[PDB]
């Protein structure tokens, strides 16, 4: 039920919303920059982690070709604080590697994609590593000082949506920071339940997947 | 003994030495921005983490005021990158913990130094949060293609302190990103040894120390 223009437009995701609202938050971030400097760009942060909660938002929800049209629709200036420096280069592996990750615990080729290349570079996958634990972060605090639904029309089930694809971003991360060491085991005890199951499926179809079902049996 | 220019200035640090470092860092990345575009940005990530290893090393030996000196050596359009956004503003007190808990590992008023106040603030926490993390992995990571230890004169020592450092900065995060819940003590199986007691011993001469006082006894 609407009343307000930005709650409203927070609701179901398609092109125009999404993009009505990018435009909108860039507004703030524009005047923000046109006028009051540093403060104005301390503003710039919460807006942006509004932004990175646009991108989760379209990743949970399955739309990762709208989390690639989250980029479009923002000017470049605040592009370039938003996603500074290699961060907006690895801006696509990032939503993919997070889609993938995300749908799989939820229940393409990576080299075709170019993912596995910019895991290649350990600078490209620190890159990664901050950009998904900007999308960790963007769901975790809260970028609206109204609560609004990740997923829309799902009020009741949101802290659980938001704790699943928290840690779908937690793995991620695990991913992202440990491309089957003792030191990288101990950070595999945050798993609930289902997801192991899930890797081995998603990988099964899907040598990523080899370093993993090495390191689950360790 | 010395060789090479960089290399001979890498080993002890001074406000001489260490200067010279980042200005001739500044150099490579300043050029790389006068040509070469993305690429030269691609470069400029590596580089900027040289600085964060810079940064590392004079939080390590004791020497933090270094540490806020390396800020000045910079110029402002590589600053712009290196720190974007909220990570400028709160580089000082990322610094002073960051120090402050190395200190502690290895064995000034919070509210004073502006510290607490950053941390009420959830937005200059996650900057703070990435300033710690940029710090860990830029131990961790080869910025420089050929080893240099990060304590000079230490070359055997030097993956016991790699390890140490990263595990205090990891501890860091831990204070950062949970500011004695149950999730929140999952995250605490990270620790070796004499930690623990190093937390007691500096917060008992030092409401964290409260909250965290509750924390380990849960």
């Amino acid at each position: 039920e609407p009343a307000d223009p930005f709650i409203s437009l927070l609701m179901d995701p398609l092109e125009e919303s999404v993009g009505k609202v990018v435009n909108h938050i860039a507004q703030l971030f524009e005047e923000a920059s046109k006028n009051e400097g540093d403060e104005s760009l301390v503003l710039r942060s919460q807006l942006g982690y509004q932004l990175f909660f646009l991108i989760v938002r379209s990743l949970a929800d399955g739309k990762r070709e709208v989390s690639k049209k989250i980029l479009s629709g923002i000017p470049t200036s605040v592009r370039a604080e938003v996603f500074p420096g290699l961060q907006r280069s690895v801006y696509k592996s990032a939503v993919f590697l997070g889609n993938h990750i995300i749908q799989v615990l939820l229940g393409e080729d990576w080299d075709v994609v170019g993912v596995a290349k910019d895991l290649e570079s350990a600078w490209k996958r620190r890159a990664i590593a901050e950009l998904i634990k900007k999308f960790q972060v963007s769901i975790l605090e809260q970028c609206f000082d109204k609560p609004v639904p990740l997923i829309p029309q799902s009020p009741l089930n949101n802290d659980a949506v938001i704790d699943n694809v928290n840690k779908a971003l937690q793995f991620a991360l695990w991913l992202t920071e440990f491309y089957n060491e003792t030191e990288a085991l101990g950070e595999l005890r945050f798993l609930d339940s289902t997801s192991k199951n899930l890797l081995v499926d998603s990988f099964k179809k899907f040598t990523h997947v080899t370093r993993i079902v090495e390191s689950l049996e360790k």
